[PDB]
């Protein structure tokens, strides 16, 4: 409960919160109002929650980039400083805290990342990134490391990714507004690739975080590091002779760090909006106020003109502004949250090798399109003997880390058709079982249309089918020789020497033409007509459902390409699926132990059947559709497939 | 407003809340904090509401089974007892209050239902249920009754339903989790059936509740009763010589009562989470604390080891544990809420005869699939002369009790096609008119696709059609002889002696082939093409809409089977519809007063028309589809149809 | 935070809030509880917001009409007056504050609009509206005006609109409930038309609001005005000799003002529900309480019997009741909110000429069907050279005032097919970009099915196509002579003298039959089959998507009729589009500078192509469908088209 009468302030732990407390103490001694400063973990995430329920701190401190979302969600109150106060702060800092014309926070300081090197180890810091690998080889030979910085927060990695071309909602002006994100273009790739190489050649270590980097550098174990003004305080204490300079260039271009402005917003639910205003305007935003804070951990270029003129003479601050200017001021639009998450995940995954750079960024471009939700559900009504085991298994292996559930649907005697009441039961489970979302449901069930049931959000359908004949042949020898997944269990007809070709020639049951009729009914659905072997109507309904209801249908013999596309369009589920497939062993699961290729004549015989022609028309339809999707989705280079970067943006947006 | 400084506790009225108050008083005398204990009605339902808005009690008392949902909804705060405290309570009781690894409540006591008989009336209590009918005959002859207990709460009935096979999310373990509900299998039916028979043979009375049972037994009017430890307190006061023993077996199997653990959770919005912890750990969960409570109304087997060793010597407690062990500890997963409602409604309806046991449980299986919502809307765009009056009337008769609305859509001159603007008007009404939900809208309107209008949740469509010719013949004589619904009103052509056959032979207007074109356009929709008599495209669109958009389409001559299926798939609307149809009189409403079967030659003539062929193809398509749904939905036994029990469950769920 | 211990009351600023304060002061002197009365702007809108979050005033004052919605949303607490109190207030006033059987507010006074004239200027006030124009001519010649009243609130205009036939949920009774709105019938039109004429003939001024009317009349500048009892207070101060009489009749019928009852409801979140009850029952609803208030600004006919008997002797109050009785008591059902907004917007737009009366009311009927939401999104995937520029431009010009966004979708090289990953990106943007809603997205993109992506709410699709050949011919000469939109930019083939006919005869590329294949794929979508020139399947999918997914598809040569329909079905977007089209100049944008009609023989040649036949079948299908929609949507009169009024309502609603 936001208590009235006192003030609760939240500020990140890397900042000088102890000094901030002193300003709180001064405030108590002059007004009698107690001021408590706290520094929670995941501050930028805790606030929007604890606050969305009329609770939380009175004043929230954070870079301006996230305040936009807080504003759009009505968690921030509008600040009303009179022009007398507004005039003592730099005009461009007020812009950082302006959302929809209103001022939603008080700016405090300008933060920008700089290169921080060890004078004793590296007399002359490197001007470019390209020269850091050679340097590390020399420094390694002396028991040292060249560079070390937080590879966990995209904040520290972004300067490089953006260097040659990456961006996020470039600041534009005009009668109209524009929307264009750019994390999957050449530049961004060239940048992240360079960083991934640095890890491959062991120049850097993928899981080095803020602390390991700080400790390493502050112990003179590594010549350089990348950090903000707040880090100077601890470096001073380590008697390390350091320097704060411009960031290394990449491809002849400067590193463009996303520049942020530390800001203080007032909680819209705060019953002390006034006391909050008094503290921030008459106490914190004064020379003595900022000094108390800055003495704890440097703020950088304060927004307060009177105190900046002083701090500006600090070489380190000059280095800050130099880098700051080489880059850009972060936007404060709501989209920013999705942007950071997308980029955060891409770097981490690219750095650990879980994803290639192409796959990592293609996914981030997708993930940046909206704030990630848990509301998604995938239904994969697998068709027997189509490599469904291999696939469904990729989901099982990725589900724990990717944070989603996998569930197998088991139907009595493996009947593809559920009763009407069971359909209702199934749909109700899938749409309401919140704890299973996001979820991946798979099973031997023909398509079931969720629309008829009045659901809010339909699930996403995907599938995999293979040539009609080959799947049958596969099911044939399967029943007689088992698989290599669970080799122990002898299948129902183990030890029948009758070959497929033999069965055809002798007109056996398991090789009858009507056994080809399977993939069509699985898509056609739970309709009577669907199960009339050879129905033309069912063949049309099958194609319509495949086109209208299915997200993507791949073919057994092209499983890899299928996974690649899914990893681009549905990263929450298949992020890292390609690498897993390409190097996991569990890639070609449940192979049939013994098989015997059909006869050129045995096939030509099956191909005289109406059932075959139909099931074949269907397969072709689906295959053409997959090849089409792949073709409009990727580009080839040296036999390698790459995900085309986003090819659309919004322009002429009105009003602004 | 959850006031800070004091404590508000909620506990059910059957428990010893007065004794709990004494513990509160002790707490006030040692800390100065006032403690108010209250016992509201529908406690388990009030909490989740009053609490979902940051209000309500500080501490909520209830069996552990519902705390799971409270947890998932963030209404409960995590309890932090140190192992010093955790060790003084039985380990299995802490498991009951564990949800998602966290401890969400303090366990207090173990409750289980036992058979409570009158030593003076029934010296030797019956060992099985099967012997209770004979016993009642003997006891009735002496002015007494054999057994009486609450038939309103499924809690008391469940022991019997579960005896031979019923269950709800059986507790399993392994690398994976499982989900399987079982309230519609043989066992559950055999159990509820037995109970329904006991009411049919007047051994028990369907609307006997907790009070009638307690009063009856405590007045020695009935030899037995089923209740929990809390009931002993009032029995002691009635000078009735009673005994607490094992529950009667059914089919050689023991009654498995759902075992619950009385638990105390702390409100997540409570500003006194600490005072709450102090009260529960140092005051209530102590020998003197539980004793104060237990002296008011027995708690059962307390979770506190030190005090259990004492109470355990009580024969009654031994009987409690005996029954407890014969059964199972209730799960605490969110699904539990839906489970209880489904079972509560099935018993009540089966017991009053509103539903047969099959229909009652088939519906509960459906209703257990998700928490009931009011967001559902059914649109029944009735086709003239297809028994729509009979049907729509079943909705009108069931709507009050089943809690939903029925509304008739009236269109100027009964035009099946609404204007584009009216479609928008209609859709807006149906999707936003919250107070009419759930709702049943019916009227002479052709299919209208809600998808095109950007709605969140589409409505559910159902319909009923009949043979093309017979419906026309029906409409023919209708216009001339009226119906028996409103016999007074003479219809537009009353007193035309021209028979149907006569009209055909003379090529009259009302019997023209083009008048057969009606059921097709009604499904095809509001598209121009639909209304071009004899359009092939319209015949295809009709089938597609029937398959893709309609929940279920029955045929006039099979109205009963149609109702049976709807009562299984949509119980909120049609619960009890079968019984109503089978025995209400208002079953064959609006019959046409006088009719004259067409001529074998008059029909053969209509059947030469393209319009007939098409409309006939449609009817056949729909009929085959209904027969198919019915076939995959029911099983026959002695000419009787039964709803197949659920044939699917989830396995290999990962992670756990 | 609704503070406990005091009382916060909200009342509209036109009422006597200062007098109400005096009652608050009396309450403080007898109980020590401070009472603060405030009068915010947009009170009826502020409450439901500030209150929906457990905050706001303790007591809310407003006419009973909106309290229904407040109730349905649980913002009001039930009032519990004992029959001793209930009996001292008129029974019909308690009905006004009864929602769903419960009493949700205390009634205070009955308000009704009356005609207020200047005795000195207009000795004998006009009995009918029809005689006011002549009167103004006489009064204008003397430097005066005849009538002036608030034309901004539909409250003041409604008496006239309802006079001859307009209504809103007429109060009915019976075993069943009824729902029927009537703002687009003859009467309502006849009424608003009369008012619009008064503005056309400059008898009144469209943007005259409450203040201008009050000032004008109170300065004797205008002979009459329409207002409530609250206005008498200021008129008395202006030494104007005024009289309060019956409202002028229209078409021989009396003006039926919507009668409202000023009511005081208690905030459901209020922690002082008792103090609130004490103040309202023992202080405000007493002779001395109402007198204090009434002395500030007359309340009208108080609900308190004892004090009404006094005030009832006031001629002015008699005039109030006379008008009140000629009209009806406003309903208090939730629908009322939507009703007022719809009517408020129609009057304003009709009065400014932005909409004709027909268009204004047709739209209000549509807008009254549900509370307006911002959640709507329109996607207009424009086809090249179909007048899309003219149309998309109407959106741009109307978006600022109509409060919605317009965005152009730009695809690399104008490719109609997005990649699978881009489709995901696009859909994610459109469904989650909250700040762009409502929105209008337009661009060269073929249909994209949002269903496959598991979205909550699909967007609305509209399009415009034209004859296959003429569009091609248009695209032909476009490339060679440019357009008049951006004449400067010379198009890719500027200065080719080859005519269309010439190109055909010489079998050129840009005039090839396969270039006709465009409108079909645009509707068929992102499927491979769609892009196989001449595919029969694609032609069927195109028709299905046009019928199943598109809201409305118009044809280039009938753009006006298309706009008219959209202005009726989607007023939020196209309100005023017709007038803009009919009189804006920017109506036929981007015309091709030079063209040359094809040859009767050149056409007959193209018409031999399979591609033409197909694309032609499609166009015809779409054209027939548009003509059909228009036909069932409008009526013609003197060559003029009018939107048919709503032709459906709900009857036999059960239960009541
Ligand atoms: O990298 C993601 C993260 O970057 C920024 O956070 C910075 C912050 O601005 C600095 O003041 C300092 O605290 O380092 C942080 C990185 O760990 C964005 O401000 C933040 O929104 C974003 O999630
Ligand atoms: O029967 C439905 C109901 O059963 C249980 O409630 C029990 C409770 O556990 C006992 O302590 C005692 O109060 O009798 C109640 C039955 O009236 C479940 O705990 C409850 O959730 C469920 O709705
Ligand atoms: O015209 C729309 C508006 O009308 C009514 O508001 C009246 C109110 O009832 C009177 O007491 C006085 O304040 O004039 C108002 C008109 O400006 C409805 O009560 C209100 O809900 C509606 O929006």
């Amino acid at each position: 409960k936001i208590e009235e009468g006192k003030l609760v302030i939240w500020i990140n732990g890397d900042k000088g919160y102890n000094g901030l407390a002193e300003v709180g103490k001064k405030f108590e001694k002059d007004t009698g109002i107690k001021v408590t400063v706290e520094h929670p973990d995941k501050l930028e995430e805790k606030f929007p929650q604890v606050a969305a329920t009329g609770d939380g701190p009175d004043i929230i401190f954070w870079a301006h980039d996230r305040f936009g979302g807080y504003a759009q969600s009505g968690l921030l109150a509008e600040i009303t400083p009179d022009k007398a106060f507004q005039d003592k702060l730099y005009p461009f800092t007020w812009d950082a805290v302006r959302y929809n014309g209103k001022l939603i926070a008080y700016p405090i300081a300008v933060e920008a990342l700089s290169l921080i090197y060890n004078k004793d180890l590296l007399p002359n810091p490197p001007k470019t990134w390209e020269e850091i690998p050679a340097l590390d080889k020399e420094l390694k030979a002396k028991g040292k490391s060249a560079l070390m910085f937080n590879l966990q927060e995209p904040y520290f990695t972004w300067p490089l990714i953006a260097a040659d071309g990456g961006y996020a909602f470039k600041y534009e002006n005009g009668k109209y507004d524009i929307k264009d994100v750019g994390v999957d273009n050449a530049g961004a790739k060239a940048g992240l690739t360079f960083l991934v190489d640095l890890i491959k050649n062991k120049h850097m270590n993928a899981d080095t975080d803020y602390s390991i980097a700080e400790a390493a550098f502050n112990k003179g174990e590594t010549a350089m590091t990348i950090n903000g003004p707040w880090a100077w305080s601890n470096i001073d204490t380590s008697k390390v002779n350091y320097g704060v300079t411009v960031l290394p260039t990449f491809k002849g271009q400067p590193s463009k760090p996303f520049v942020g402005v530390l800001s203080a917003g007032i909680n819209a639910a705060s019953p002390n909006k006034e006391l909050a205003k008094e503290f921030l305007e008459n106490y914190l935003l004064t020379d003595e106020g900022l000094e108390a804070v800055n003495k704890d951990k440097p703020l950088g270029a304060v927004a307060l003109k009177s105190y900046e003129e002083e701090l500006a003479k600090d070489p380190r601050i000059a280095a800050t502004m130099e880098n700051a200017q080489k880059g850009e001021i972060m936007p404060n639009i709501p989209q920013m949250s999705a942007f950071w998450y997308a980029v955060r995940t891409a770097v981490i995954n690219a750095a650990s090798g879980r994803q290639t750079v192409d796959a990592a960024l293609a996914a981030a471009q997708t993930n940046a399109a909206a704030d990630e939700e848990d509301d998604v559900v995938i239904i994969y009504n697998r068709v027997p003997k189509t490599a469904s085991t291999s696939f469904t298994n990729i989901a099982y292996d990725l589900c724990a880390k990717n944070r989603y559930h996998v569930l197998h649907i088991n139907t009595t005697k493996n009947n593809p058709v559920m009763s009407l009441q069971d359909q209702v039961r199934f749909v109700k489970n899938v749409t309401s079982w919140k704890e299973m979302k996001p979820g991946f449901y798979h099973g031997h069930v023909s398509y079931l249309d969720f629309a008829k049931f009045g659901v809010k959000k339909k699930p996403i359908y995907i599938n995999v089918i293979r040539d009609p004949i080959e799947r049958l042949v596969s099911y044939y020898y399967f029943l007689r020789f088992g698989d290599d997944y669970r080799p122990g269990l002898r299948r129902r007809k183990q030890g029948d020497k009758k070959t497929f070709d033999e069965c055809v020639a002798a007109g056996g049951s398991d090789c009858a033409p009507e056994k080809l009729w399977l993939q069509i009914p699985f898509f056609c659905g739970h309709s009577s007509e669907c199960w009339n072997v050879g129905s033309r109507w069912a063949l049309e309904q099958a194609k319509y459902n495949l086109i209208n209801e299915y997200f993507l249908v791949g073919v057994t013999e092209e499983l890899e390409d299928f996974i690649m596309l899914l990893e681009a369009a549905l990263p929450r589920f298949f992020r890292g699926a390609t690498e897993l497939y390409r190097t996991g062993k569990k890639s070609h699961l449940r192979k049939t132990t013994e098989k015997k290729l059909p006869t050129a004549a045995t096939i030509a015989k099956l191909q005289q059947s109406e059932i075959w022609k139909m099931e074949n028309e269907f397969y072709e339809f689906a295959l053409e559709q997959f090849q089409f999707v792949r073709a409009h989705a990727v580009r080839e280079k040296d036999g390698e497939l790459y995900i085309l970067a986003q090819n659309f943006f919004y322009e002429k947006i009105y009003p602004k």
